[PDB]
């Protein structure tokens, strides 16, 4: 059934609730036996938002290697995406390794770092070129090289030295500013605007690691980007765009990480996000 369609059918008939109940009935439950463990209880920043032991991140010391990150691997569109926590105080330098170990080429944010008057999320990257920041326990130096503000979102210029062996590597950082502190945006002309600009860049090509991206518990906002993203691609690939079905990729998905899309009124934002993206993805 044609989206579009099924869109205004929901839409008339005001069933939007219905429609995600039944999405969160049938999503897949899987076991998060580490990330419960009372050593990961400060790795954690909501109690009730955890990875999947099966598509967790590991990171590469024989400490602890936990991190609040899971692998979502969409195997018809291609693509491999990273979905994260806002970093904590506590895991700075861990966010910050995986980016190195797993070869990230761009990190995409979703949030600010202060919304309803409470920390979202910490101050993770350097503000001034002159001020660098060094991450003790990972032994990383995170550098700002350039910085280009846009009204709906900024793109920064990083570069991350791995101290241990004096490589050095370009980030890309991907913030998009505008997201209101309650609901969804009106028009998915800007978020749409945005996910081209990080794929224009090569962050999401296979020649490069996952993306890394986050909000605040990294299952929202960061769902309606990757949900978005693979379903644009799938009407790329196929035969017949319209079998395209955005309620079972959402579930192909939340089988890596639950809780992907956290309200109807995200359900709904992103039925338009496609709709409207699709419009360039047939020819125009």
């Amino acid at each position: 059934m044609e989206m579009e369609k099924e869109f205004e059918q929901i839409d008339k008939s005001g069933s939007w609730a219905a429609i995600y109940q039944d999405i969160r009935h049938e999503a897949s439950d899987f076991p998060s036996r580490v990330a419960k463990l009372p050593k990961n209880k400060n790795r954690n920043r909501y109690r009730d938002v955890s990875p999947f032991d099966h598509s967790r991140i590991k990171l590469h010391q024989e400490d602890n290697d936990y991190i609040n990150a899971s692998l979502i691997k969409m195997e018809e569109a291609q693509r491999s995406y990273i979905l994260t926590q806002g970093p904590l105080p506590n895991t700075v330098g861990h966010f910050w390794e995986m980016v190195w170990e797993q070869k990230s080429r761009g990190v995409v944010m979703l949030n600010r770092v202060m919304e309803k008057g409470s920390l979202k999320c910490a101050q993770y990257w350097p503000q001034k070129e002159e001020k660098e920041m060094i991450f003790e326990d990972t032994n990383l130096k995170l550098t700002l090289i350039s910085e280009d503000i846009k009204s709906y979102y900024t793109v920064r210029q990083l570069e991350l030295e791995n101290l241990t062996t004096q490589e050095t590597r370009e980030i890309l950082h991907f913030h998009y500013t505008t997201w209101p502190d309650f609901g969804v945006p009106e028009s998915p002309a800007s978020f749409l605007n945005f996910l081209f600009k990080v794929r224009e860049s090569g962050s999401l090509s296979p020649e490069h690691g996952p993306v890394v991206v986050h909000c605040s518990a990294g299952i929202g906002r960061s769902g309606t980007f990757c949900l978005a993203d693979t379903c644009l691609l799938l009407m790329d690939k196929r035969k017949d765009p319209s079998s395209v079905d955005i309620k079972k990729v959402l579930l192909e998905m939340r089988k890596f990480r639950m809780g992907l899309i956290q309200t109807a009124d995200q359900l709904r934002f992103s039925y338009l996000a496609v709709i409207e993206g699709a419009k360039f993805i047939m020819g125009d």
